[PDB]
């Protein structure tokens, strides 16, 4: 079974704060790092067929972009760092292929925001 | 047995990452990395602990505000992070405890060099 967490984290320098967590791609509600409680384990989504589409799709909106692996790197981040996203599989899967598809699709997402200038 | 490692990440050049060995301070890159996942762990020990949170400390990576299982630092820019591991799932909140005030002490200690 394959996952995917998005994670959010910057820091405020006003305040001295560290501000991470985790947004759940369901409900897409940020979740601090203070209300978790077994972080590892937390807010994963099963990835699917039919809802990869959509996760690529969302991280695009947050700016997150395809992360030029040719292997096995399965981690992807928006262009501010604000955000990234986690590709994992809890049986020693080769995820080279769904990183492929990923990067494809994060890297189609981004030029036709490119082409959506006119 | 505990490990940790240093990784950096970064769009200011079009994005690059990899990974910094801890040893020999050295960057190494995603091109150049076969099985990401296993490379670049150093074992953490009583002896080098403190060197790692002192260089850490260089590159602004500072306490990650965790009360509980929090496992990861960033760099203030968001250019670094460091992570630690058990590879016998040994619970971690201890020793995040003393990376976190280990970072603490030496930001105090920075602090108070502005000051003249």
């Amino acid at each position: 079974m394959m996952f995917v967490r998005l994670s959010y984290h910057s820091f405020d320098y006003l305040f001295n704060l560290f501000d991470a967590g985790v947004i759940d791609l369901n409900t897409k509600c940020p979740v601090s790092l203070s209300e978790i409680e077994d972080y590892d384990n937390f807010g994963w989504l099963e990835l699917t067929a039919e809802n990869l589409e959509n996760v690529c799709e969302y991280c695009a909106k947050l700016g997150i972009e395809a992360n030029g692996s040719l292997g096995d790197f399965r981690y992807w981040y928006s262009g501010d760092m604000s955000y990234h996203l986690e590709l994992k599989s809890d049986q020693s899967e080769n995820l080279e292929v769904k990183i492929r598809e990923i990067n494809l699709k994060l890297k189609e997402l981004e030029l036709i925001k490119n082409e959506c200038l006119e």
